[PDB]
């Protein structure tokens, strides 16, 4: 009689995020390309865009999706990634309807779900790029002189995937990414 089951019509979720697509359209530029399918708040909002989108594994080769928080712009060029860098996945031919799609879904549930505890802000977004030669995943930082942020980052991370401890995975910076003619972190 005191305690009648409570329920919510919505669960917001800690901070607002965006998903962007890109498309390798020839016609456009490389920022031209990159743009703003939807924003989201809510545990219930995220699940009905996840479940009504194409798979990466189904993406043409080309093609990247990627979730960053509101107001973060999935590029370099943005303030809240100048500084910052990214941990990199590198996947095989074989891995792409084994591994792919867990993976991106485990990445995504990582981020909206806050699972870098006190490291949460330095967390920008994640990139999936769809590739004939091989797919890749990452996890984009803020600031890549943030050491304790980005190796926690990084471990949990690649615990949460469930890739095997003895191969490593790679941070890079964006500067350097940018100026490649180099990993400042392994974990
Ligand atoms: C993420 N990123 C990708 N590029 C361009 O895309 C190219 C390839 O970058 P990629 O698509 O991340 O890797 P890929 O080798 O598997 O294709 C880079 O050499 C840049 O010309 C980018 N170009 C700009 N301006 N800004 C970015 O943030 C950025």
């Amino acid at each position: 009689m005191v305690a009648n089951p409570e329920h919510y019509i919505k669960h917001p979720l800690q901070n607002r995020w965006a998903l962007w697509f890109f498309k390798n359209d020839k016609s456009k530029t490389w920022q031209a390309n990159l743009r703003l399918i939807s924003k989201f708040d809510t545990v219930e909002d995220f699940w009905a865009l996840y479940n009504h989108i194409q798979l990466s594994s189904n993406l043409m080769p080309g093609c990247d999706y990627s979730l960053f928080k509101d107001g973060i712009e999935p590029m370099w060029e943005d303030e809240k990634n100048k500084r910052g860098g990214r941990w990199l996945i590198t996947l095989n031919k074989q891995q792409r309807r084994s591994d792919l799609d867990r993976f991106w879904l485990e990445t995504l549930l990582c981020l909206i779900g806050e699972s870098f505890d006190d490291y949460s802000d330095d967390v920008c977004g994640a990139v999936v790029n769809v590739r004939a030669k091989g797919d890749k995943i990452a996890i984009w930082t803020t600031e890549c002189e943030n050491r304790e942020a980005v190796t926690h980052i990084g471990r949990v991370y690649k615990e949460r995937l469930g890739l095997p401890p003895k191969i490593v995975i790679g941070y890079q910076s964006h500067a350097d990414t940018a100026t490649k003619s180099k990993n400042r972190f392994v974990v």
